[PDB]
């Protein structure tokens, strides 16, 4: 029977749209949360109630031997994977490690590798079941903490150079591994809202629908020969800088 | 009624696949041909056996005044563009200027501005009607001929830093600006075609169906938020330097 | 005599790659955002290599000031040959309210201030034939400090500022490039009560003998502004002894 | 003495690299695909300049032959500390069958090369505690001759490459950069009858100035290999006056 698909960090945001789209698609969903125990099950809930087995487990970033758990639960619960939704896009926090002070390209670093751990991992069950599809994707919401807490998000070209770099490892194992940058949109709430509706071009908002269009994409049959491709989904906010110059 | 997509160098090959698919979702469609006009008005009627309206038009990459009067046809005829699928994934020969045999740079230089050319003549119909997309195709086929006859072709290079440029451009316009690369595969065409299939990875020969998919995706209102992104399609292949080396 | 104008220069790698260019011959427009001493410091300290120097005050965000420093190195120098388009300083400047949402309104309002600086600087290069501008850039201490955020932008937004800049300018003999060389993560550049705990932090975290330092990235510089780089356009090099891929290099 | 290889090093960039490595005080290793003579003569040139020399016979797709080559380097001076790994020379080669089927194919030929190149080039280079590579590429006269084409590779295809190498061998003390300098249009490096027609033809339509010439790539290659660039890694730079983004000037 059914195929099954991974999101980390769906318990809300981006993950659970994600998971909910594949859920649509009938995948087995494994969802993932760190801490929050309240959303992963009314979201598993949700999730049940379309047909289609769900299996909730937690794990955080900052455990490894919990992620290799949880692979070893998925395999338990339903012995094969075949789309995982590597999600670095879920806002979740982080604390931080006194070397990121020094310098952003520590937090990329940090971040990068947990995205190429997971993936790695997630490549020895898929595996087994003659490979499948890794899309990672990501979004460098706030920096609201400092105090610890940073995103788990990485940059676009740390983005692109560890998708390329897993295409070529993983292509040989039937893999399909692409990514998606971008990320939609405390208190003040409305009125940094605001502030980013009139900064916008209008109608070129993003929303969380148009980074989980952009994934089905490319976890259809229709993307299949799409390899190492990294996506900005953004409506070109990314390069505002050179629309307001260029006039 | 009906929206409008005009597609280059369709009168066969990816065009053809790509302003089929189209007519399938329901736009009327313009068919352009450079010199045989045999393939265009079959192609036409294929076309027309779908509903969906169909203007043939000639023309191609050295003639701008012809380009120009191939829109104030379709302005006449339709009086408005919605897509506009700039191809240069036709293989279409053109003659070598003297300049392109000193360097490289110089063909990719005339093929880009080709693209260019186009897009921006296309932007001032497509403005009338509320913007709309365009998605540069582009393949570099082969080098048969060199006694004049090059590729339409650009590089991925040439590619990515014009349809970035585009995007920019045309936001302000309404014109949802993307692109893709890569371009599926005279005598002993079975063995060229059997060298082919052996140095490929097994199930990773891409075809021309897997650039029209993205293409249509690209089109779809699943993508507004794409902007000035180009995506190779072609299962790896412009990579497998590195799977090889890195084994 | 040439003229080299190089932001945030009161300290740090604007300070170095002033003195370098001073050290070649040049003389030297010092800007600072914040402390009248550092530049006073620097100054006098330019001045005894036996160029002329000019300390403006000027910090991004201040659009009608920017121009006028412009004004002022036409007024006291006439001509404009080097411009060291600095976003690398460290300097802090306050967040804006939309910055808040999304790290890309931080890069989109930084990206901005180097286009726009480059542009003033253009118009007065106009009048001598033109020149080099180099952009630097760090995106160091993003330490804490609640309503402060970098001026520094990243790797993608500054190549692709910079290949615009290359393509607007080259036409008018701008020779534009820019150096991201992450910057320098060693040095005492930072004000943090632990700094020294913190440097070995750094040191135990990256390869030996692949620590960057300021004179890496104002080698750079120096070379993309000396006779021999003329053909290079539009090129964004980082400098950072591969630091922003570690990640693959612990992978393999 | 400091040994340095360079491939395709009888004529054009590939001796002219080779010259001002010498200039730098380097024992030198001359690599031909093709004519003796002009190795020869090269090789009695750079004597002139007081370094001994060494030249070898090799060509791409020939692996055995390469292998050689560099136990070679070991036998003669026991050492190698740069490696100019040179597909900027024109030299054709054989194309091969699939080939035809897209230019991919002969991107990845191509690139294949170089990589194996440099892998070998490194194996020696770990004895003498690493050095420097510099991949230089140039798609130049992809002109005509049934069965013959570039050993060049594009820009991107050179970028993936050296990103690759300098992940691979920063870790053992090998620092690894590439110029595309798309090279020299210029030049009557192009044995074409109408060389003459060709070169004004090239002329009238770069900007005035910005016609990039052979030394222009080796002052990158050198300033790359020299102490001043030990934190640059994996960057490729492009060096040829904006050529290969000209019709974005066209455009505006």
């Amino acid at each position: 029977q059914n195929k099954c698909a991974l999101v980390t960090g769906s318990s809300r945001g981006v993950g659970k749209a994600a998971a909910i789209r594949l859920a649509e698609n009938g995948y087995n969903i494994v969802i993932n949360y760190a801490r929050s125990k309240k959303a992963a099950l009314e979201t598993a809930e949700e999730i049940e109630k379309l047909g289609v087995k769900v299996l909730v487990v937690k794990a955080n970033v900052g455990q490894p031997a919990k992620i290799k758990e949880m692979f070893q639960q998925i395999d338990e619960t339903f012995g094969r994977l075949d789309v995982f939704v590597n999600n670095a896009a879920s806002g979740v926090l982080r604390p931080v490690m006194e070397l990121e002070e020094t310098h952003w390209d520590w937090t990329m670093n940090i971040n990068a590798k947990a995205l190429l751990f997971c993936a790695q991992e997630a490549a020895k069950l898929m595996e087994k079941n003659g490979g499948g599809h890794i899309v990672s994707i990501s979004s460098l919401g706030s920096i609201r903490y400092l105090e610890n807490y940073t995103t788990v998000g990485v940059s676009k070209a740390a983005l692109e150079a560890l998708t390329r770099y897993l295409a070529v490892e993983l292509s040989p194992k039937q893999i399909i591994v692409n990514a998606v940058s971008g990320g939609a949109i405390f208190p003040n709430r409305e009125d940094l809202l605001e502030d980013a509706r009139q900064n916008t071009p209008a109608g070129r908002m993003v929303e969380i629908k148009d980074m989980v269009d952009t994934v089905e994409f490319l976890v259809s049959s229709k993307a299949d020969m799409i390899r190492g491709q990294t996506i900005i989904v953004d409506g070109g906010r990314s390069l505002l800088v050179l629309e307001h110059h260029h006039h």
